[PDB]
């Protein structure tokens, strides 16, 4: 079974960057809804295939990306939160950044950029392309999944979705992304770009 | 030149179900977002007609469906809705209704399906098909406008966006479901129903 | 484990209306490698499934609706296919369609018109809706299949990717959609539709 | 107004790689609606914007996509082949290929794979990212055009809809794909490039 994962900080500790009842909603409520409806539908997919039922193994599809997406990209979301978080990055992710984007405030530009640039749900993504040696940024709709529909490797998200900012910073994305540098888990995101 | 239309009532006159808070922003920022970006992306886009950069019309898609998408979506939702309104509609809409989905009661619980179904952002409708001449229900993604993209005529829009409900129902967008319906302007949904078979 | 189907006539029974070339590669290459590559995939997605990789399992969608969709679709083009096609159908079926479409030469010209209009590749369906007890034409792209992406039980499919039809009619996709109806084989739509009731 | 552009050679300049037929129908027939069905949907959207009618201009978007998008498409490809083509590329467009993709070989598997793993109808395309100042391969599906859905400049495309293959070809796509290297013209595709610095 999937499980919620739990977080690495208390609901309020990203104050005052994002709120407590923003963080406290996202986690318990939004998260553990797609861990369980993953778990109902991963249940319905095996019955599926054990039976060979194509026609229900397609239409399983949409909540297998959804719930399946949704829990893998709040998975990836806490760890690259901390309370202890915002600066720089240092060492080889910082000088990749540098080298693919020309310096890191470029890079947040362009992350910021793509962040804003979602019309509708979704997330912005910094992500590793093995196969050019490179960093990438790309936006995903939705829950879809950055690794599981093109490739790259995930090493910071921001989701973009409404409910993640709306509370707090009302229709002004911008201001969200503008607050939510000063969070970021750094040492989380090296260890992403390291292990890739 | 689109512009913003004014509601047809005050921010807090569909209290309780729907708070002034959400209507305000919706409205007076949300919208009218909407209106500026497809006056400005329409006037882009007479600059690349004239010239005929194919390039440069395809590259304003996203931008004209989006926010002509969400100027025809909340142009039509508000006129949805009333402090006057809620209960049943009555007539050849009803009898439609009843026709096409059972009852009352089994529409309501078919365009909530459809409504809460939406994963992300988008809009349920209840339409009319003019080809088959009668009622059908449809999803719309982000604000991908229903007439537009599927050539039903819109009578009813419920938007399910999380703006539209987070402040007061967070992620419950059932609740926000079972609440609309005490709104509903029913008279509106009529005149767009009778339109139809003008 | 899934297996290709005999066609239920010979690769040359349906001229002059879909050549001969035409069905033997349509049947023998292009459906064979979707099922193939269907057994290959739900192999692979056990696997993933197992394992609760997430990820993996959303990186073989693809794979599973083309090569899913293309066996589904493909079976039953075959079946509503006929050398002894043609016509029109009798009964409850052509009831319906006079009630749904007004006549069967307005559904016929729906149905075409769905067909020609799909942009790139795809298939044109008559569908049974279930919720609301009546037939429904509509369209899916690629190989994605009617039941499975929209809730329709198929009873008649038109393939309009370009090697069902561009060795006989080149780029003319409403000479094949004008040709097809030859060969509907409607003892087949029809046993699909009192299957729906 | 839109027009047909002529081919810089004849039909069956490509032999044995492309056979005439394919191309006399591809730039005579297939080509020439798009250019035709550009122009109609181009003067309706017109016409719609005049009026502020949004549904109507939206309800245009994939008229204009596809057959705008097929003109683009059509016309950047028939500059990127020649009779006189094929080999490897001379100058800075083989040494950034070398940089972006380590060898040409490589460069030339990662194109094909590209354009065999498009389902469906759609092009593979070597493109420039301008932003990034370097070469990048993408997928586009249907007639989406490289530069208007994803702001990469077109280099070299690749056209894997089934009538730019099937006759010859049948279903073996990578067939086709094999031979098409023998006809790129690199000295249209290097023109893109510098026009891209
Ligand atoms: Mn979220
Ligand atoms: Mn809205
Ligand atoms: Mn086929
Ligand atoms: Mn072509």
């Amino acid at each position: 079974k999937h499980s919620l994962p739990d977080l690495p900080y208390d609901y309020g500790a990203l104050e005052p960057h994002i709120n407590a009842q923003i963080m406290q909603l996202h986690h318990s409520k939004h998260h553990a809804a797609y861990v369980n409806n993953l778990n109902v539908t991963e249940e319905k997919y095996q019955e599926a295939l054990a039976k060979g039922d194509v026609t229900a193994q397609i239409a399983l599809q949409p909540a297998l990306k959804f719930n399946g997406g949704g829990h893998i990209n709040h998975s990836i979301f806490w760890t690259n939160l901390s309370p202890n978080g915002g600066g720089e990055p240092k060492g080889e992710l910082l000088e990749a950044i540098k080298r693919d984007f020309g310096s890191f405030d470029k890079f947040k530009e362009k992350l910021t950029a793509a962040s804003v640039g979602v019309q509708g749900s979704g997330w912005g993504w910094l992500g590793f392309n093995k196969e050019r040696g490179h960093l990438q940024i790309a936006a995903c709709p939705n829950q879809d999944p950055l690794q599981g529909t093109t490739g790259l490797i995930p090493l910071l998200g921001i989701d973009v979705w409404e409910h993640a900012y709306f509370l707090q910073y009302k229709n002004v994305r911008p201001d969200y992304l503008k607050a939510i540098w000063n969070v970021i888990n750094w040492e989380n995101v090296t260890e992403r770009y390291m292990a890739c």
